[PDB]
């Protein structure tokens, strides 16, 4: 349950045109933008949903923790469902993939109960987001005809649906699962790796990068992350390239680059690719499929907007267009279609790709960019960090050391990105970083901000304020 | 202990004149302002120091955590030495009172051991600091010539000196000592009344002003604060105003103009007042008398400085000159003095007051203007709060309620100040609305601020996000 009212954009209708307006996807993207819809504009506006699951308004950041069982189930798993939606004025077509869309005639045209359904439209919202890549790998094949994603080799398994998870879960129940191997560093590798060994596994994960979370934290806080790993169990194999899952009727063993493991289930936690077919080219797309938007999350066609995983975001670090396909963006870009489908002129502010991971009592956060990406990108950028206690010395009880690193453009001077890690959940310190970097302050006013002093809370001669003034660069 | 090499604000010394220097005082602010000229500029500037007390570099702020034994003694309550800013460089007169400045010879006098000693100088820094505020009351006063506001009754104490307090703890001793009535229910006196319910004394906490925290929060979290003190035994006495401290030959009983009690000691708690007799008229002061200066903490006469307690400062929530006496205000104006006064242009940026509190097991923080206080202050104010938990309903431990408040201008849209209050620490969150309120960040758009969003640190809907859409006005 997370409902509320008007939200501060909903103005006036004065003298708009009232329109139906047609959602495919309701997931984070499209439930956000329709309640938003119905909520702010309600009975002026015709919304009709339209999604190919048989579940909506799923929670999939809480897979691993289910998984891991650190929940004790699925049920608080979903923000919203069919009927809700109903109850807010919406039409919604569950297990009803849109297979078409004209944009001439205006119409779109969905298999609702095995035939062609045709629904008019006046605004068009794609709420399509992504779906699993499965990487040339011998012997991973997908099981033609899934919209679930389902490989035909027994215990290989991708882990984005609800089902998914459950299946996963299920399997994981016969005693003969004893080993795991997880393929992708990347953040959600990792929650995986920590699940299956809290689950008892034995985990082995696996990638071909150098390091996990590459791209989200720098080198000594994704070692950091390594060693938290490896010290619970948690068995590395970085620099590998997988070249085949094997076995007689199920997963057998896994063969890399350089090593062959033994285990009983493999989970492909690689990435996703935006589904953006229905353009069916008339829209114009990003580098990697999405479609192509603008601040309002209107597409290049009129009338039509997208958001969430299915469509780009300004990015205030790299300040270009890019694509960040987080549960986060998604409710935002949501947000700001609803209100430019319904007549309110509403212009986004671009994000800074902000994230936390927590695995094992480590916490980690970070936002913008990390030293290594910005360099890499062409970014004459430094960094300046500082490891020091969160309260005075003399606090008796409650302290802990923190590690801050604030990336920042030695030419403009500008901040670029900051990464903060700890045994203790600071992870509310990052909001402030997320806001310098879209606000585009420099490291030299950021050294001077006000930041508050309490005993109980901080030291005077705080972290940021060592590390803002310590800039070296 | 937080010492620090050279500031990001340093530079080459190009041709710049170095230059004989004068501070008179060294707590928080002489002490920060002293460090960042001798570390940055050390060599090419003669640093002499002034101070009357027998001891400097004192953290104040600690004063309470001390008395209530929430730590081991003074111990860690010092952050620096005469030894340490000598060898830094510096020239330092203890107990050495600067009594006069003729701003013509520019030249100071002050009383080295009993004898005056006069000293020249090109740059004169004034970090005189504040004094207790002592209203009208009958039998209180302070001892002609007493430099550490000894009371002339006995067991009527002022908490600003370490003196002060080791004067409190001394009394503290004899068990006669049952009652102590706290005058000022501010954040000091709050702490107090806590520190001496530790104690096992009985307490009363009297002030002029309906609620506590006057100024800080809303009558909302006042009223929260109220209630937790009284669970605990505090008595409150709000609305009263204090017009005697009498007693037989010491402490017995306060008498406001609403009631009488009977108490064995007297705590006031009323606030600061900048010390700035040493201007002698010549300088210009702000309404309350405090050394009027502007963003290089400049006085109206060039050459002469005024840092911390003893000066102004920009508060950015008001957008106007103010005087917000807090030891965060105290090193960063310290530091900014420091740089233009060895030939460093530095224009400081202002401040928010942000401020935080914490009794038991209440933690606090705002930042900025409460709805009263904006208010008050003839802004078109309006506030938009909201209550939930942390974390998504489903984690197991360690979630717990929120309550948030974020006051912005109807008229401008700006964001004037925010609050927030909860039984664990989510402290770090004000750091972002200070530095919202700095950069004039709407509430429109903060509403669409990236959050980052995780399960084991919050909800996809958070707090922020929805208390900023859910703007009213
Ligand atoms: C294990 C895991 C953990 C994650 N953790 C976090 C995290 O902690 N924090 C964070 O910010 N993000 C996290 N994410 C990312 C986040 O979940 C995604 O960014 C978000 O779900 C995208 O939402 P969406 O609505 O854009 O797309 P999707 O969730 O991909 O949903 C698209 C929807 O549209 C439907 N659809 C697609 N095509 C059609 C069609 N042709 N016709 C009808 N319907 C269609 C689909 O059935 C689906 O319901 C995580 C992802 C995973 C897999
Ligand atoms: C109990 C208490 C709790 C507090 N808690 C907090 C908190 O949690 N967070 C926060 O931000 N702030 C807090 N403060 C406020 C903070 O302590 C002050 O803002 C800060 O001390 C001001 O520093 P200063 O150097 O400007 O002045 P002061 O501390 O007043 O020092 C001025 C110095 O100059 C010397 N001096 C004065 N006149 C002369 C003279 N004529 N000749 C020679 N020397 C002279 C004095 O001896 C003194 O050492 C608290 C204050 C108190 C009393």
């Amino acid at each position: 349950g997370q409902q509320m009212g008007r939200t501060l954009y909903d103005d006036d209708d004065k003298d708009r045109w009232g329109s139906k307006i047609v959602v495919v996807g309701a997931n984070h993207a499209g439930t956000a933008c329709i309640k938003t819809m119905l909520t702010n504009y309600g009975d002026a506006n015709e919304i009709v949903v339209f999604d190919q699951n048989s579940n909506i308004s799923f929670l999939g950041c809480g897979m691993a923790l289910w998984i891991g069982e650190q929940i004790a189930g699925p049920e608080g798993l979903f923000y919203s469902d069919k009927e809700e939606l109903e109850s807010l004025g919406a039409k919604v077509y569950m297990e009803s993939p849109v297979q078409s869309i004209d944009y001439d005639a205006k119409t779109v045209t969905a298999l609702v109960d095995g035939k062609n359904h045709v629904e008019t439209y006046d605004k068009l919202i794609f709420a399509t987001g992504s779906q699993p890549i499965l990487p040339p790998i011998k012997g991973a094949e997908i099981k033609e005809g899934s919209l679930e994603f389902e490989a035909t080799l027994e215990n290989l398994q991708f882990v984005k649906l609800y089902q998914n998870s459950a299946d996963v879960i299920a399997k994981l129940e016969n005693k003969d699962i004893k080993r795991v191997a997880v393929v992708g560093a990347g953040y959600i590798g990792v929650e995986l790796a920590e699940a299956f060994q809290r689950k008892g596994k034995e985990v082995v994960l696996i990638d071909v990068v150098d390091t996990c979370l590459a791209g989200y934290y720098d080198r000594d806080l994704t070692d950091l992350m390594a060693k938290n790993m490896e010290e619970h169990g948690i068995q590395l194999a970085f620099g590998e390239t997988v070249k085949e899952v094997a076995g007689n009727g199920k997963v057998e063993k896994i063969i890399t680059d350089k090593n062959e493991y033994d285990v009983d289930m493999v989970i492909l936690a690689v990435g996703f690719r935006p589904n953006t077919t229905l353009g069916n080219g008339k829209i114009d797309l990003f580098r990697n499929g999405a479609f192509l938007v603008n601040k309002r999350q209107e597409t290049s066609i009129p009338g039509v907007y997208a958001i969430g995983d299915c469509a780009t975001i300004y990015d205030n670090a790299t300040r270009d267009t890019n694509y960040i396909a987080l549960a986060s963006n998604a409710v935002r870009t949501g947000i700001v279609a609803a209100h430019n489908a319904c007549g309110t002129d509403l212009e986004g502010i671009g994000v800074q790709g902000s994230n936390g991971i927590s695995i094992y009592g480590l916490h980690m956060v970070s936002t913008g960019l990390t030293l290594e990406k910005a360099k890499r990108l062409g970014f004459d950028a430094a960094v300046t960090e500082y490891t020091d206690n969160q309260k005075p010395e003399f606090i008796e009880h409650g302290n802990f050391p923190v590690t801050i690193k604030i990336v920042y453009d030695k030419d403009s001077r500008r901040i670029l990105g900051a990464q903060m890690a700890a045994r203790e959940d600071v992870s509310m310190g990052i909001h402030m970083f997320s806001l310098a970097i879209q606000e585009g302050v420099t490291i030299e006013k950021l050294a001077l901000t006000d930041i508050f002093f309490l005993p109980h809370f901080n030291k005077p001669y705080n972290y940021i304020t060592m590390a803002a003034l310590g800039a070296k660069d």
